[PDB]
């Protein structure tokens, strides 16, 4: 056992745990969820802990015989060695001084551990005092934040660019298999699976670009600011000197905003990444559905593709596959849109120089970038690369068609073309049969002209 | 021309006009979207105005001679002989006080000329002292509102009533035309076409059910709440009164609140239509999507249904019918999602004892109402009457299909049931025509175990 | 170690685990959260496991000695006994079937286990034979889920009316207190703190009675749908039996759909309620707003009231006191509002007979509902039940503001109150002194006016 | 009167109007919103027409009689001289062909007219085969909407770089106005008032910069890809020269898409601008709710700064000056927010080669371009450009808080710190007035370190 003082009591506290009354007094006041908070919001606050234990030592703010042991315990924590001790809940109220004094007690204890002292006695290290030194939960908070935003969101970007590379793959494994192109659902003209599959790889590439360039925005942090961001009382040498500790120790091109009290209140940088997740998964829902509907069938159905099983099968349902992946594909982008309409509100919530909505704010923008990562990966590997196409199924789609009639219009006249067109939807022969029978082209005439590609790219009619 | 003086200067009100400087200022400060207040909003003010002008009489509060008049051109007003005078924006700041106002002085301003003075003369009939005698832009703008709404939201339910019967009339209709069900899209077992319809009509019967029940809330009002909401000053024998001929002239069973602090700040009510309105827009998405999905092909697509042509087809392309009319529905299931998160928004951003942002919650709240009402009609009478089925096609979809081995398991023992599907899996051979090739159940009696009815009920396994 | 037989290979399962093949595929195939269904979801499914093998042993179904054991096994479950072994993700892809399976598996396991068997011999138990007799991942899956969130919504209704409650003992508390009422955040007339709370107390009991009603579609169950909800090849004694033995171990007053394949593909149920509890959280925040408004300060503020303290406060700083509590309500809205949209987008996204999208939809629900419940357990045991007000602060801006004229106003006539209000407003002394110094009204004949009551209610002007 | 034949039947087109069937009919099946097209598409539409005409002489495909007199009517209808011919509902379904087909009726009868020929005569100048000659709705009409948005955008930038900097010439006028900085609503550290405008400013800014880059992907347009995409039978000369001749006319640096299948179904572009959008309105809410606050009062509230008055304020109660532009700039806000919604949702019901539910997006997209430019204009003449402040207000904020204490603490040392500060708590004696009357500071002295300027600022502690 242990004990803490309060200015709500005395608590107890586990003597193997390392969060201190502050961290309980989270816990009581805000159970909502019990979700923990990202491991990597986690590492990143150690990584700003360590920053400025660093540069408070340089300034000679800090005692450097403590801020020394401070530093090989946040990087114990960075490491990951902690992720259990981080208890406080993702949506509470405070805007984030919880998750900030949950790592400053864990590091403080730790820091004291591990130089022969007892955790709990803040005199020695304090986690308010030493810990939270040169900063306040306005700019220690956020700055992680950034810090693991950014982090989580290259790994997104590459999980991404994999993704968007492998629907290439398929597009260029099937830029020669020719299908029926549908618009309003209704048939259309000829058109190359190829030509589909590309289009999915550009949206996503343009994806992809939209994404990386929300970081830009997210660089700027504001360590230094104090509470409302005026810097009051801050050393200057401080926060140039954490700023760059940052950088290096979190390998981002961090920058020190240029106007603290703007970026303090504001919080428009986090709605700039949330709109541009929300769009990419617009555009993989939608994807996501192509899928599904081409997996149709097999009998009842489209059938143009076949995904790979991921889910047995019902026995007495020979040829029943759910397409189960791009399935929770549609579902993540639910979440995602979701997740974005909470975030708009607590964007705007903001009052003054703080919005205090921060929290769950951020809990949304670290799931979504989270989810979609881990989407993305699945997806690819356990569907998108085992794509396979049945050519024969739509070849014949084409031929029992009437829209391929556009392709043979330029060789036979609009007059006789529609003719042949009209016929052929109402009694029910294919095109082909009705030029033969008609006796307009030749079986070889015909072929030259239903050019699976030279039909599906513009040009000239001859 | 006519000169009014405003404390913003001096503005020169057209000589046809009815509304003032007030009405002016208005247009000047809030020029947004260009539209004008439905109809039933102006006709609800000219109620609520009128319904003042009696009560104020009635208590002695309004000379009877100029009340008179009042009440006439209120009249006029309720028959919406003066809409075009009502110019504000719907989206407007001031919480509702320039469409109050705007009705306040076309009716002043066309009582005066019913009783030979000059139009702006308000010095005999003050819109503000007279017109808007005994009320306040709190009080007045939400009644009216109420009344309104109440007034949309009841032929909504007419027209949501005839398009669920019209639903039900398919279901009937239908209720012998065979076709293969599907889950994930993939195929499934058999089902009634009429099945799927009176799944339709179902759901919808329940949409009336939750809107019309979203009635009740509306039908408190708090007319005489003045500016608060605590009556000050108010005579009961006016607020008795004024919401007794409210209910008379608005048709609806107004009730006058029990609380009017609470009724004065809460907006509750519409966030409460506004949920009833986007759930009923869900499930008649998910309906057009199905239609749309049912009308594909014909060569390449379902073709289940064949919904009746209102676009004119591909100039000299048969087949391609476009189903114009669920798409324009499932457009307007997403306005009013939107719709709903703008009245979401200006909902909770009220603050004490007025939420100043129902100008805009009560625009897309009406909006809602309106636009459902209107596809319902056109959808109901362009496209939901004239549906029909390709029995065929369902019928052979249900014939080749590897799924309705289920529907014969039991008569033929879980054991050549495997063989029987298993192979027709493969060879494409009929479910069917493999019972016959093969002998296990003779014609006449392979018909009675593949029956429409019993095939898509409930019944023991032999 | 163990192995179990997939299509998609042999698979090593842990001595330890109940959960089979199946469950592990699910884990593989869909990681995205890393979350667990909520402990209720497993209660409930435990429940719709346990009352099929009963319904199955009664019709015959099921080996009475096999089904003896599984029943002990899911009331095991039902006593959360094995919540561990639920691993399953919330949001997946096939519709829950991996849901349904890690209950058959775990269900079955354990039933071996106790009747001494081999936990991975589904010869002698299948968790897909006998867990899963006489039902398909279409109706045991929302079967236990209604039940889930019907057990859930309780639990809401009754910690809400516990909080309603102590929202008027506080309105009551207040009720003499004097305050000014602001509209636009402007200046108006005075109110009583006890209309502002009773305000409160009746939208929080109106959100009650919405929320408790959305209760009645979600008693309509679809078990005994098969696939479809065609119920092909169920026996409709079990049916009847199986919804009988639900409700009592449930209750609920569980009822068996009039149409299955309606309660099969339709969803409008679970967006019901998922907007009763959007409309209570638009609510909730707003109200939680004013909180924050009332408690702003101490110096610089409104500081009307003061909410407990909960989290410690900056010692440089005293007086300074966040309102955490009411902040964490605000964003727990922020997140209902999220939730609602992903489970708008899921409702919608739903094809024929079978919506795959619920999952994540159901995933959105039973959070909503769970932190609700949550924030206002704490919320009214951590800030409410310890509201106090500063009376004499709140005293005294009646004292310096202008609106205190209308309740003078009567008692002195328009042209003389506006000559005191206009002054007042410009040299900024009080309506009270310049009443004397004007001379027109008593020290004494102005106390009995600016009677706290009188004034804040509708009456004539004597 | 005139009578058109159409599939439908006979139709009585008006002898004055310059639509016909075609427009007609879409009336009849669309009836939703009764709005018209923003007369920027319109022009659009004129242009796009323009183009084409040109292209289709150049190329020889047009008789150069004929397309001569159409140019010259697509010129008028570019000036906007034609807009109330276009009367279809921007919420329509068949994906855009009834406003395409409106203006190739409007543009082919007032060719007619020209040339004198009777209109309707569609034998001479066929809609659709003269002025729709080489082009698709799925190609004309998203182009159109690429240069209308394109336009539009360019305005609203216009406009918001105007604001922004209004917000900077306001940073500087209050650069030294001295006021009370707060977080979650509680008294904080001071803070200058400009530094708060400056903060505005930037994220506006901030916003410009996300806006105007949204522009560059609009710059690819479809034209020329016909139905699907694959630009069948369309000559390469046509398209090259149509891109050229758009991009000419409209202004804009238009580019031919590279891949026109991805082009003519991918519509991630639209939603990247309304993400643009609704972020920069997120921003504006804030400051519009900050704006609110710092206005409220003025006995009872904030009164930090003073804004015009637009409305007339209450008729004889003096002081009442609600902030009505920033209100209606929240409301545009949630408008938007809504918007947003409907975009995400219309956007990714696309299907294969076509998204059908275009129409209610640009829709809502326009709409948001065109009531945030209105709103920003009005807002910066009628507001922002006349704030005043309440220097001495703010001034005496800072003297009577208990948090000025954080500035002076270095220079007393952190133990008489806590004297001069938790006394000043009750006695709420000035903490300047603190510091004479009890010795630490000279007047003189205490004026260089409570300095506006430095104590807002960051510097070393003492």
């Amino acid at each position: 056992v242990r004990i803490e003082k309060d200015f709500l009591g005395e608590k107890e506290i586990p003597k193997d745990a390392y969060y201190g009354v502050q961290t309980i007094r989270a816990t009581e006041n805000f159970p909502i969820t019990g979700y923990r908070i990202h491991p990597e919001l986690i590492k990143s606050l150690g990584i700003v802990k360590k920053s400025a234990a660093l540069a408070n030592m340089e300034v000679g703010l800090l005692d450097k015989e403590v801020g020394q042991y401070i530093v090989k315990a946040a990087d114990e924590v960075i490491e990951g060695k902690w992720n259990d001790q981080f208890i406080v809940d993702p949506i509470q109220g405070g805007a984030g001084t919880s998750i900030n004094m949950n790592a400053n007690e864990v590091i403080a204890n730790r820091a004291l551990e591990l130089m022969g002292e007892e955790k709990g006695n803040y005199s020695k290290i304090s986690p308010n005092s030493h810990v939270n030194m040169s900063q306040s939960t306005n700019d220690a908070f956020p700055t992680a934040t950034h810090i693991a935003v950014l982090s989580l969101l290259n790994q997104l970007i590459e999980t991404t660019k994999y993704m968007q590379q492998e629907f290439m793959k398929k597009a260029d494994e099937f830029a020669g298999v020719i299908k029926m192109g549908r618009t309003h659902l209704q048939d259309a003209v000829p058109i190359l699976l190829g030509q589909e599959f590309e289009a999915y790889a550009r949206v996503i590439a343009r994806d992809i670009e939209r994404i990386a360039n929300t970081r830009n925005n997210l660089y700027d942090i504001n360590m230094g600011a104090t509470a409302v961001g005026t810097g009051l009382n801050a050393d200057p040498e401080y926060i140039s000197i954490v700023t760059e500790h940052l950088a290096k120790f979190s390998g981002h091109p961090l920058r020190s905003a240029q106007h603290l009290v703007d970026a303090t209140q504001n919080t428009d940088c986090y709605t700039e990444v949330s709109s541009a997740l929300k769009v990419c998964m617009i555009n993989m829902s939608k994807i996501a559905n192509d899928l599904r509907l081409m997996a149709s069938g097999p009998r009842a159905g489209l059938s143009e593709i076949v995904l790979p099983a991921r889910q047995p099968g019902s026995s007495i349902m020979p040829g029943k596959v759910n397409p189960v992946m791009p399935e929770v594909m549609n579902q993540v982008a639910f979440q995602v849109f979701g997740n974005d309409l909470t975030i708009t509100s607590a964007s705007e919530a903001g009052q003054f120089e703080l919005n205090v909505m921060e929290p769950v704010l951020f809990f949304n923008l670290i799931q979504s970038i989270s989810i979609m990562t881990n989407v993305f990966k699945s997806f690819t590997e356990n569907c998108l690369k085992g794509i396979k196409a049945n050519e024969e199924r739509m070849k014949e789609y084409v031929e029992k068609s009437i829209g391929i009639i556009t392709a043979i219009n330029p060789h036979v006249g609009y007059e006789t073309a529609a003719k042949l067109a009209r016929e052929a939807y109402l009694t029910g022969e294919s095109i082909r049969e009705l030029c033969i029978k008609y006796g307009v082209l030749t079986e070889e005439q015909l072929n030259e002209i239903l050019n699976p590609y030279e039909m599906i790219h513009p040009g000239i009619a001859g």
